[PDB]
């Protein structure tokens, strides 16, 4: 299948080279998958997720989306338009109040919540949690990802956006998970993007375009915009059934554009999310 005029990003990962801008993808588009969006929430309502959104859980006195957050990831996960997996289930568990903060007790109960909650879903071609949040270094943090990710769900988390080495962030620095950096059009690092050996893959970070809450849409930068790009990938790869959730970040690094990216910092990988889709 092939989107004519797609947000960079997308183009990017179905793409040997920058610069174009026709997303090219296998149609399952990730039917039958799952994936979870631990975040400020989801407008469920927006027309760009077509039914296929919904909130699951809330740690606040609202399930809905009051910052926009965690509706621009899952855009980037799944919508219609600016979307990787286009046919995926989405999840919301708002971990995150409306002014894009949540303590950590409270993010590690939804991370803990979506380890179990799965058992309530179909999804039978398996399970992912996008994880655009974090702050200083958890032991704490990095186990409840660690256990998720045990529990048969791909987990993808931002690096974070201090221009540092990620090693000393959470979930970030939690080596089972896959913890991805931030590229821009160019294939340059992102200014922001956190590095070091931690880091498993790059995604579209800069100038990401995704559904907004009001029923818009709107471009914004970050990590947080590079992971769903990661987590949409994972859902979309094992929906064609050539991985796993155990397996998909290293999948995912298997068959990555290789030295394509500028100012990547020695010790950190030169590697750009990529879905070797051949129409």
């Amino acid at each position: 299948a092939a989107q004519t005029n797609a947000p960079w990003g997308l183009a990017r990962i179905s793409s040997t080279s920058p610069g174009t801008s026709t997303y090219y993808y296998d149609e399952s588009a990730g039917q039958g998958s799952c994936v979870y969006v631990i975040d400020t929430g989801i407008e469920a309502s927006h027309p760009e997720f077509e039914g296929r959104a919904q909130m699951v859980k809330t740690y606040y006195y609202s399930s809905r989306d009051g910052n926009g957050h965690g509706t621009h990831c899952a855009g980037t996960v799944g919508s219609r338009t600016y979307g990787v997996a286009k046919k995926t289930q989405l999840f919301g568990v708002k971990v995150l109040d409306d002014n894009g903060s949540g303590q950590y007790s409270t993010i590690i109960a939804g991370m803990d919540f979506v380890a179990s909650d799965k058992n309530n879903r179909n999804c039978p071609k398996g399970v992912v949690a996008s994880l655009s949040l974090g702050g200083g270094y958890s032991s704490s943090v990095n186990s409840a990802a660690a256990r998720l990710q045990s529990s048969g769900v791909m987990v993808a988390v931002a690096a974070g956006n201090n221009n540092a080495d990620a090693r000393n962030y959470s979930p970030a620095s939690e080596p089972s998970v896959c913890t991805v950096g931030a590229s821009d059009r160019y294939d340059r690092r992102s200014s922001f993007s956190n590095y070091g050996s931690v880091l498993d893959i790059f995604g579209p970070g800069t100038d990401i375009l995704s559904t907004w809450i009001g029923g818009s849409t709107r471009s914004i930068s970050g990590t947080s915009m590079a992971t769903p790009h990661v987590a949409g990938l994972a859902a979309y790869l094992m929906t064609l059934g050539k991985t796993t959730a155990a397996s998909a970040c290293r999948y995912i690094a298997d068959t990555a554009n290789k030295g394509d990216l500028s100012n990547i910092p020695f010790g950190t990988v030169n590697l750009l999310a990529y879905n070797n889709y051949q129409a």
